[PDB]
């Protein structure tokens, strides 16, 4: 049986190689995570096929219907096998799917146009000039709505309301909306991100700040699956090895441009 | 039935409270782990008892007699429920212990008198006038034993095979070492035990260069236990509601010495 790998197109994790469209298969895709991919297949000896999830979402439950998207639908639906992903460890996912012990670390931050006068979240909340989102579907928003911390309530208020919209439907649009409103829209993303970017053409962004908090992301599997036990002892194993941090190393510094 | 927590004297993870003579049962204790445990067995609705680890050990597996010992033998064996501790994951605990979700992230990190001319672990390796060590039982040293790094196990030839011993049994015994010798031995050591001690008087200690790597500490139940589903799930809750990031704060740096 070939295992259905579940993923998505976000730098530098997974992307669509320079000459893809001469390639077949797996072979169109490079990144940390098709690299972790292999080594996961390899060291729980099973062969894969990476598809890039259909919707193109990391995985909501919607309030009304109670029906799960992006990747943790896919697996909750018995869609897809295993999603490798830059999938962000949560309580209400642990509730429905299983993950790995976490394979790489990180903290929702703060992207600003060079330049930008803003150096905290704090900055952020106590003023109007400056608009500021998410990715509008995933962890960050989720974790902004649920925030009892006063200063990240704030925000929430703030960006719920706020007109036109904040949110974005992917990473690609916050940076780029950063990027070309002059210093008036910051954008909140995941810290590993915040940083792959930071390095790259045409070097304009940085991330401002510490972290606003601590989490980490797993290979999921559905509940219950057999995979779950194997690929959680590959994690740990890659871990001991070294060879999570070669892939960082490979992925981000390695790649910096600026 | 009341659970058996087991847990270890580390500050400040669980220290004895000054009065404690005068105290009994679980109020003996303070610190990071105690502060943890009250709110995981609240969140998972059960009564429980700390009780410190017989032989003051965190965990390995005898070479020789194949026996576990310390706090993963104390759950191998039957003797506890539950550690709540400063346990490092571990791929050859995960095979015989379960794991949380990690409570909070670490590396191992070099800890140095100030003013020693040292500033990571490729320098300590290509010198021989300052000494350095690890904690002589645990995944530290067990770090430098099993790695292929070239540093690293160029560190372990010198370790392994320097006399007198550069190790050492416990973290306090360590630290008095870094500060006693007058720079000329520095501490291996997990970087939130050398966060904590940097904050204490006399003040004559540091943290210098990156991690040596990257890893977790985790709640951890025997296999199979009933307490690892909501004990997971409770530690994940307390990550996303900002208590773990509290408690850190609350034992390392508002109680800052310097
Ligand atoms: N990892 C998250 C998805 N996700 C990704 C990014 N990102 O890649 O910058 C982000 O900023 N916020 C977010 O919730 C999840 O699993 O929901
Ligand atoms: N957390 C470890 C134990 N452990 C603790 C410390 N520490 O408290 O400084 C250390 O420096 N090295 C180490 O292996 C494990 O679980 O074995
Ligand atoms: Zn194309
Ligand atoms: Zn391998
Ligand atoms: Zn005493
Ligand atoms: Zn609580």
């Amino acid at each position: 049986k070939t295992v259905v790998v579940t993923t998505i197109l976000e730098s530098p994790y997974v992307m669509m190689k320079k000459n893809h469209e001469m390639l077949e298969g797996n072979e169109r895709y490079e990144g940390y995570c098709v690299d972790l991919a292999a080594e996961i297949a390899k060291h729980c000896g099973f062969k894969y096929k990476l598809t890039i999830v259909g919707d193109g979402k990391y995985g909501a439950r919607d309030a009304d219907t109670k029906i799960w998207n992006g990747m943790v639908g896919e697996l909750v639906y018995g869609k897809a096998d295993i999603a490798i992903a830059p999938l962000t460890i949560t309580l209400v996912r642990e509730e429905v799917i299983d993950f790995s012990k976490p394979f790489m670390s990180l903290g929702i931050s703060i992207m600003i146009k060079k330049g930008t006068p803003i150096e905290s979240a704090e900055d952020l909340s106590k003023q109007t000039e400056i608009a500021y989102g998410t990715l509008d579907s995933g962890s960050t928003k989720e974790f902004f709505r649920r925030s009892k911390i006063a200063v990240f309530d704030k925000m929430w208020t703030y960006m719920r309301s706020a007109e036109p919209s904040v949110f974005v439907r992917t990473t690609a649009e916050g940076v780029a909306r950063v990027r070309k409103s002059k210093g008036k829209y910051a954008y909140l993303l995941e810290s590993t991100m915040n940083e792959y970017i930071e390095q790259r053409k045409p070097c304009d962004t940085m991330k401002v700040g510490g972290n606003l908090d601590s989490k980490g992301y797993g290979i999921a599997t559905p509940k219950g699956s057999s995979l779950g036990t194997p690929v959680n002892l590959a994690v740990l194993k890659l871990s001991e090895q070294g060879v999570l941090d070669k892939l960082k190393n490979k992925w981000w510094y390695d790649k910096g441009e600026c």
